[PDB]
């Protein structure tokens, strides 16, 4: 019943385009974060280094993980992580952050619908999980999406936590509302 | 068959499970609560910034987004359960996480036969409408996941030794065969 093109649009839709879209607002996100500090005359280093709980990743390693879940989680989903993308995690700055924001979206529009026409089958093993699976359908639902929203959200509180007035639309970004 | 498997499964399935996770968080928030000698009303009531909704709304809006996410979706809008946002107790919270469980139980994949294609508006939207497919994605996955986070953030916060492993809930692993 075409089953392949529903599996493989859906997948895509899910990762490639819903992620690159969190991503975006994300960036957005530090928009707002910006304006904070030349407000408050807040010393961006304070937020880049701040945390939920003395020992949860501060958010700079929120973002380097969301950004993480979206590529990996692609690169495993098409069977391409060999020829993902590598970084190192060294940003400790804004500018390097935002420039990771930046390779991860670049990444992720070298994709089509095509890259995932067996991605709901495909076998997912991480290498700590002893050879045992998830497919790509269980993985994207129940892993990859979950974590990516879980990092953004948590980059999100961080900073709500600090002061910065973001808001529940900086999180969810423009709807494609249609006239009736 | 066409999306309405998928539909069911990201909604439905994977949203009861997200609850049932939610639930056993508060597991350990009552575990943490009685070593601690910290009162639950403490960490109902807290948050991560003053402007921001406490532990209680995050819990009650999670709800409220996987209850109303399928009623839209589905097209089922004569009839849901109500609440009023009343719950000042864990056990009132957790019997309404049972509530939406239940709710959610009662579906099956049939429901979403249409869920892709429905045109769905809210009542603040002025007649705009997105697609079941568009909300689904966009909207209520999002929104789901945004308010369990920040109910983890807040009981993490405050000291609750809650892990990825409580907010993800068990993965269906399989032993390959070929």
């Amino acid at each position: 019943h075409h089953e392949n093109l529903y599996f493989q649009g859906m997948l895509y839709d899910l990762t490639v385009v819903q992620f690159s879209k969190m991503l975006k607002n994300l960036n957005a996100i530090f928009d707002k974060a910006e304006a904070f500090a030349e407000l408050k005359k807040v010393d961006m280093d304070v937020l880049l280094n701040s945390r939920l709980a003395a020992d949860q990743f501060n958010l700079i390693r929120q973002v380097q993980i969301a950004c993480d879940t979206a590529k990996v989680g692609v690169a495993r989903l098409t069977g391409q992580l060999e020829t993902a993308p590598k970084h190192d995690d060294s940003e400790t700055t804004l500018a390097e952050l935002r420039q990771r924001i930046a390779s991860v979206l670049t990444y992720l529009e070298g994709f089509s619908e095509a890259d995932f026409a067996n991605a709901a089958t495909i076998q997912i093993s991480q290498p700590r999980w002893q050879g045992k699976y998830l497919t790509g359908y269980e993985f994207a639902i129940e892993h990859a999406i979950p974590n990516l929203y879980f990092h953004i959200t948590t980059a999100y509180g961080i900073l709500r936590h600090n002061g910065v007035e973001v808001g529940k639309k900086d999180y969810l970004g423009a709807m494609p509302y249609k006239a009736p």
